[PDB]
């Protein structure tokens, strides 16, 4: 068997797609580690647990979204090792509120990236597919994490 | 640096959990594979691919359950790199479906040494923990998998006419 | 020596009335090995297996019909071992519903002798039970087994389309 | 051997098996009870209801264990159904102690196959009687306990 | 013995009655814990009523032993109850420390009490104790485990 | 130090008050076993049981009155241990009833005792707090037990 449907979609996107497929498998199991590092009897801060796991969730649906439009391009799904995230103790909530804030602004520059990947091979679908699904719902959370550490970092001093 | 909570919760539990935990991320990968693969123009069998789905989110749950109940101990999660699938294709159904079964045979037997390692670490709790959310759910889900199997065999052939009535 | 409601009833229906009894005890435990095989993974046909089932609760129906009856008329049931299910496998469909179908003959054939001894006796309640709740019941089963042997015997060939509209 | 068995010792197989045919038995005992209690000269409609519900219960127990057994790969073997140990069972109280000897013995054959499951480490059958068997024979002894104490009761003027 | 006895050891009896005397004394604790924290001079109605709540639970432990031991043919037998080892708890991060240890105490006293049942070789019992008592402590641990590192936290910065 | 609210709460009355809530506890605890004795197999009498495990509650919901009222006037809760019930097995049923009647009777007259001490120290809330809540829920109680007696003794000849 071979893809019968295949048209415009070149082979250097449906690569990038499946890297980008695999840095939100990543993503997502980062943010299933800072979820159930605030769920420890010694952190104990469930909001936080919660605000990452809602994540975790949210990556999945955006890997999931990414393998359903690479079989509609007539694409092939190629799945690697996912690693392990950068740490096993995250510290703070505005240590962890970093290192998501982070997190996210590299996959934002991937999908950026891919974009521009796209520009150049002329795949207007895939363009709109990222300005649709993803564009956005990357700026929206790098804003929401962003009025986070403003927050966080101003409940020290007599901004109480 | 033991924790507050921590009793009756040994280390080899706790390190055969994380172990546990790593396994259901495998699995959770390799039906995702699978259930993309079924979603393929040139494999077209959505019933399958949302079969396979379906299997790759009850890993999900089943880690996730695994990761509450080590906090629930006092017990830390450790994480390892999560292996990539056996495979990139998955073949005809028949194929799959016993690849299925022999990744179920395999976590079935993880649950059982774990349980195993728990009665003799004393642990009723761990032994419980298996008792009532896994070691049922793979024997059911083996069960079915094996129903399966037989009636995917039999549609090459006479008898070519399964669920009757 | 006898019942205080008795009346009408011989000792010879009412021997015979006890016998079916066993005859149908004998039969649900039949269908009861039936519905199991085919729910054995190798087998895999929950629409025969849940048709086999519910023969048996049918049958099972039979039976306390019939020592409902036996005390409504003063008779005393007298219950006698029961026979194991002829085989221990039944094979294929075809074979199973042949072996179910030979059974329902049998039974049919031992109300009806029933039927005959009553007559003889002159006992028109045990005639009328019959009539009421077994006979129709039987000959009705005995088409819808027929029925399904000859579809099943179809499915080995070209009129492999079955029920159409 | 099947091809979704693993971890199911033909010991545990075997006394499935047999255990089926014992509940069988237990089934096929209380519908004889249940009958006698509807006799026109015995005439207890309320004893007869409560051995019948017993009849099915026993059912379910052996319905129970076949699907269980099919469900870990063991094939179910059936052998022949002995008879009730009466025809008559005499009154309420006397028919009840048999009702209790029946359960014990039942609750007795059931413990034995856990230790039977855990000899062999079979969690899973553990788990299985733990959940659909065991606390029901104890709820039911202890109900057919106050029975016979009730029963016993109804003897002189502490009715 | 009872009419309807059967695999239940007198050593197992003796230990639930023991357990169950552990309880009604852990009650009486929480009672305790529960006015103190009503106090005007303390004046904290969701801390008492936390505790006041434990104070139920485990009377619906004790209570649930009790019918657990005549359903198996076992006979109560009641002891004096212990009163509390405090009679002012403290601040709330101490009366805390106080209910973790007391669940501690207890949830070991109930893995003995299984360690017993396997060795006596009682799977009722055992079933009986991992339904409805090792989970519900293990949960109710890590409750307060959670509370105690929030209570320490409202210290400082955080 | 003193209670910012306490008025004119004798300690008298304070230390007769946590007397009454042991008195209580202890009243709960005889109904508790009393209840669980009923229950045996071989007593086996749910109606009965059923009448003193409510007992053991109505119980347990005045000595938590008493606490609550305590804590109200300002005066402090001092626990003392709980004895142990009179019997392990409570025979039959009006030689359980009797005894659970003595034990009414027996706190009745705490109650009037410190409702005297309560005139005595002219606290008429105090008093109030008693003739509310629990002076006539003992008299009917009584009644009640009373009945029950008459009625299982008269079970024995002619007018079973
Ligand atoms: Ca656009
Ligand atoms: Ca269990």
């Amino acid at each position: 068997m071979s893809s019968q449907i295949r048209q415009n979609y070149s082979t250097d996107v449906e690569a990038a797609v499946n890297s980008l497929v695999n840095l939100y498998l990543q993503a997502s199991y980062t943010y299933l580690s800072l979820g159930f590092y605030f769920d420890r009897d010694d952190v104990a801060l469930e909001g936080v647990s919660h605000f990452f796991r809602e994540l975790a969730e949210e990556k999945r649906e955006g890997y999931e979204r990414l393998l359903k439009m690479q079989n509609q391009r007539g694409g092939r799904a190629l799945f690697q090792d996912i690693k392990k995230p950068a740490e096993d103790e995250w510290g703070k909530t505005p240590d962890a509120m970093k290192a998501a804030m982070a997190l996210e602004k590299k996959l934002n520059q991937a999908l950026l990236d891919l974009h521009a990947l796209g520009s150049a091979r002329t795949d207007p679908h895939l363009c709109d597919f990222l300005e649709t699904h993803f564009l956005d719902e990357e700026v929206k959370l790098i804003k929401k994490m962003g009025d986070h550490l403003t927050n966080l970092h101003r409940l020290g001093g007599p901004e109480a």
